[PDB]
């Protein structure tokens, strides 16, 4: 039932959608509020996925569950002020787990035909990477991403005006550097990365290899800027402590749905047009509804204030349909069309391989063991992150290893029967990669017949709904890749697939579970996005956007939720959650989430690790 | 003056516009149409510059004249009737010259930091690149090239059902190519090249080297489908004998619109949006001109009938604008929007730079000379062509060179002497390059401050109005990568140059001289082009579409000719150009081409080269 009239209407409920109205309903007692939401699933770009297996070992219907992320998979307690504090409010810090990223030099890459390991490629100053590209002397014998590092140094080196001593380096130092820095007298946001690091001297061959390295390729090769690229490339530290949660990223906007209630969120409802009534002061929303049998159904209603949680793509379907942007003087009309333009689309897909066991450990390579982090290769793969079923005694042995601590020698043989352990349960490795890697799997997934592992029945439960198969062919491919990168001939088939190309659609042919926006968004060449931002809070009175897209911390849940609360600021005085957190606590969601986590991962510890534990 | 109404109202001053105006006044007596072409300059995608240099040689107010090219540059006799037939009808044969593509195995390669010649890379049975690439053992010793045309073969081997006999592969041929054969079941057009010749068992390693070796990528690297991919690859045979105009392509249109009256043709008039008026069956049409003062001026016109010589992109513009295509019933309008997606984007550009001499010759490299055709990199240069001063010897001597004749010693003394004296004369090379190289440029372009070489007017007469120069920055970076690929501390700054990015914008703060489309289109993955093709010659009743993008042979001004022939056939009962020019001659317009040319070119050479000659 879509109601008449509603004060708030939320296009998207995505995590600005979910978001907004969690905080109207808490924070300003907003209840005529509704959400809008073309697909038949809350939570956009975040979407977990809990498998249960049948536990088909000998000694067993009980059931394993394998955790995997179609979309995002991890954030930090640190510079992630808004999420940390909506994770204390909705008291989900006691599940949050770790999120390893490295095997301790084990992990595996995959460039010009040669596969090494982390390890390997250290050796002998880095020898193998002055083996495999054709290198200039000044660029031969570092490790490949500290050139980045490096370059990074330089840019803060000869922009001294620029402040650089925030030991928590967050969206507004991030912006600054890129709208403040210049190189050779252009700033950065006129650079691209691609031009900059040519213009320092580097090789093609060079730069080459750290877009290969480095698993994505659009920080190099895409539209993007170089001062927003470098935001992302020095987000991955080698000191790196990323977290996540047991049950996936969904854990969060499903309990904000629980927050706002099923009844104020409409599934499979598309906002198509938006018009303004002049005579009652009122936003008019044409909607196409599908019911649960298929049945389409047109609509409209009005709304007081509209807030679009949505990325660029769908801002411009709506602007290219809707009176209340086309009443608009053509020059403000142009102006807004152009400031949409602003931000890059970054296609991403991840491809998800569902094995019975792991096949990655020593005792199935005979090689050392693959953990956790990304496995790299110039392949098409671009990056490999393993899974693992939940397990409550690897949790704990992974929270003992991020710390300094030293295992004496019991308590590290306890840890080697664990991280062993893993290998003999169901697990599973994403594929995930980004644009110019795209287009390989795309095509390959359209193609021919989808992949099915017979009796799938017999070993899987029930299948989310979420879930498409990758195709045949991408699990071939995928398989071969899988052989090189892991130097192993033996690659089972998979018992499950799935395969999700977060890339925008422009096509009315393809069905609603296939309509997906693209992966992430990056600032442009020549984008001020600070005039950007400001100008697409409330584009029309009473209409506000908002989302990761145009935000200051792109490629994270974070981004989308300080866009959203500039917002709440500007249409409804709501100060940003993490000050409103602050104030509430009498100290910051980092500080709160650190103490916090800090407790839970010492009692795990001492339950399942070391008793006697520091 | 913009008339009240037209017969036949023609959108787009490209080939397709020029040529469908010309049939129809000379064939169909239509002398009420006119062409609105929304730049300020006729030809479309065909942009010949004519330079004059200032003569500043010693023995010498001379002028010397350097032809180049923004867009189009060759075509062949063979394959290409329509413009054949369109060359003979309007006397162009006399000024056809060749286009040579190869200088005896001296030019450049630059690969993975290495630079060496064609000579270079054959020796030791292609051991470079199995030097330069990990490769399996059935891609090493063997050029390649051949490996496209080896796969080619098999494609062709295991569809015997498809004909595979005409001797003149044409546009038939390659759309029965990829619409009929098949890879394991599935056809070509639902392959991607790149998915391809991976399932065919090639390393990465070797696809990169393909993709990186033919200095364009897109067929490897984008959405267009491998059936469509390859009528491109098989287009330049070792035995290609390319020809082009004197005067460049541009001869062309510039031919045609002498036929057609500039008083018909409207530039600066951009068509906005389209209706029709059903009461007196006639298209309404908004458009915006602008005066040679800058005064804009908007207003209306009807036309019987409505021809839209338009690629992808424009005709997307104008379907989003125009109440014609929005009053159609959803299904209809959405399936035409479908249709319109059926033809990827491929975006091109071309910097030229320009020298007062040329300086990659012997005298100033101290290594082999090289001469003309592409010199192929890695680098983000893709494909580098020199074009020299016009010289009536020298094209006499290419004319000879491409005869199987053997000279003497008197003859190829001149010869010799003719070789080496083009090097004396202005010159100037192009940088062209396509989809993933166009993102390096594009920035460069836009950054900084443009490039002049000082006391320009001192060397050059007048700069015409098409030219808009590179950046700085985009001189700085082509000269490095000029010392890398031909091997020579010694580039100098050019005298002039031009950028020309061939990319479509959307983004309404472009000036109308910086506004281009797509450099090229290729069929997409699942397109049915049969289908595609036959929907949108007359999508509404009396409104037409035509040109490269949906056309028969994309990448070519022929596809434009043949896409163009289809609307004059169904809307106004003309048969196609050259059926019409063999019912006229009793003969077909490749014979005529061929017997024509081999009389201006036996009468240049006797009269330059060899007054004794076969
Ligand atoms: C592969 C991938 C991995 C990621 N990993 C991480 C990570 O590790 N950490 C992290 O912090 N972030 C990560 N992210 C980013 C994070 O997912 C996003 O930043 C965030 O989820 C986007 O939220 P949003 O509200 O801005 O937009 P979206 O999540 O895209 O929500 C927009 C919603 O609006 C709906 N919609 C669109 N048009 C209409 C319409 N007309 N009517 C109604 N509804 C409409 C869409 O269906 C969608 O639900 C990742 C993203 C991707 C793609
Ligand atoms: C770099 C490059 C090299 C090429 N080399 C070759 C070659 O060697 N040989 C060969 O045969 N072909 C070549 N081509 C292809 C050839 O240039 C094209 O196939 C052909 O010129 C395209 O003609 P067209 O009429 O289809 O479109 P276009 O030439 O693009 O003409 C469309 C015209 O419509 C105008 N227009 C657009 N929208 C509107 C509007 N709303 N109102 C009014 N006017 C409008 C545009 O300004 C343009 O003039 C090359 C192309 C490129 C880009």
């Amino acid at each position: 039932s879509i109601p008449k009239e509603v004060k708030v209407a939320i296009v998207g409920a995505g995590m600005s959608g979910l978001y907004s109205a969690w905080r109207l309903q808490s924070e300003a007692n907003v209840g005529d509020l509704a959400i809008f939401e073309r697909s038949d699933r809350t939570g956009g770009r975040l979407d977990s996925d809990l498998i249960e297996f049948k536990d088909n070992r000998a000694g067993a219907g009980s059931t394993i569950t394998v955790k995997e992320e179609q979309g995002g998979m991890r954030f930090l307690f640190e510079g992630m002020d808004d999420l940390m504090a909506l994770f204390l409010k909705l008291g989900l810090e006691d599940q949050i787990v770790p999120f390893p990223m490295n095997s301790g030099g084990n992990n595996r890459l995959y460039f010009r035909g040669t596969s090494f390991s982390v390890n390997d490629a250290e050796q002998d100053d880095y020898h193998i990477w002055s083996a495999l590209y054709n290198l200039d002397p000044s660029e031969q014998g570092v490790n490949p991403k500290d050139i980045i590092n490096v370059v990074f140094n330089r840019i803060l080196q000869v922009n001294p005006q620029f402040d650089s001593r925030p030991e928590v380096r967050g969206p507004e130092f991030w912006q600054n550097f890129r709208l403040q820095c210049q190189w050779q007298g252009e700033p950065l946001y006129n650079w691209s990365l691609w031009d900059l690091l040519t213009d320092m001297g580097y090789s093609q061959e060079c730069i080459t290899m750290l877009y290969r390295v480095l698993g994505f390729n659009g920080t190099f090769l895409s539209k993007m800027n170089a001062g927003v690229a470098y935001q992302l490339l020095e987000d991955f530290p080698a000191d790196v402590e990323f977290r996540t949660f047991k049950d996936g990223f969904s854990t969060l906007p499903n309990a904000l749905v629980d927050k706002i209630g099923k009844d104020k969120i409409h599934l499979q409802t598309s906002i198509d047009s938006i018009a303004f009534d002049k005579a009652d002061s009122k936003y008019v929303l044409k909607y196409t509804k599908i019911d649960q049998s298929g049945q389409v159904s047109e609509g409209k209603f009005k709304a007081e204030k509209v807030i679009l949680g949505l990325p660029r793509l769908a801002l411009e379907k709506l602007f290219i349909a809707s009176d209340a942007f086309k009443q608009l003087p053509k020059k403000r009309r142009d102006e807004l069309w152009d400031t949409l333009q602003s931000t890059s689309n970054q296609p991403l897909l991840k491809i998800n391989l569902y094995y019975d066991t792991a096949w990655w450990g020593t005792g199935m390579t005979g090689r050392p063991a693959v953990s956790f982090g990304p496995n790299f290769a110039d392949l098409p793969t671009g990056s490999v992150y393993p899974f693992y079923a939940l397990n409550d005694e690897l949790a704990a042995a992974l929270m003992y290893d991020e710390r300094h601590a030293t295992p004496n020698p019991d308590t590290q043989h306890k840890l080697d029967g664990i991280d062993a352990a893993k290998y003999a349960r169901p697990a599973a490795l994403t594929i995930y990669c980004d644009y110019l890697n795209i287009n390989f799997w795309s095509a390959l997934q359209n193609k021919g017949e989808l992949y099915h592992h017979p009796h799938e029945s017999e070993l899987v439960e029930s299948i989310p709904s979420d879930i498409f198969p990758a195709s045949e062919a991408v699990v071939q491919q995928a398989t071969q890749f899988f052989k090189d990168i892991f130097n192993t001939h033996y690659v089972p088939q998979p018992t499950l697939t799935s395969a999700r190309i977060w890339e925008g659609n422009v096509n009315f042919n393809v069905p609603e579970n296939l309509q997906f926006g693209f992966g992430v968004h990056q600032w442009a060449i020549g984008a001020n996005d600070k005039e950007v931002i400001e100008d697409l809070v409330e584009p029309l009175p009473n209409l506000f956007t908002c989302g990761e897209a145009y935000s200051d911390y792109q490629g994270w849940v974070e981004g989308a939720l300080r866009s959203t609360d500039l917002v709440l600021q500007k249409g409804f005085g709501l100060a940003p959650l993490s000050e409103v957190y602050e104030q509430d606590q009498g100290r910051s969601s980092s500080e709160a989430i650190q103490i916090a986590y800090r407790k839970i991962s010492n009692k795990m510890i001492m339950e399942y690790i070391d008793p006697n534990f520091s």
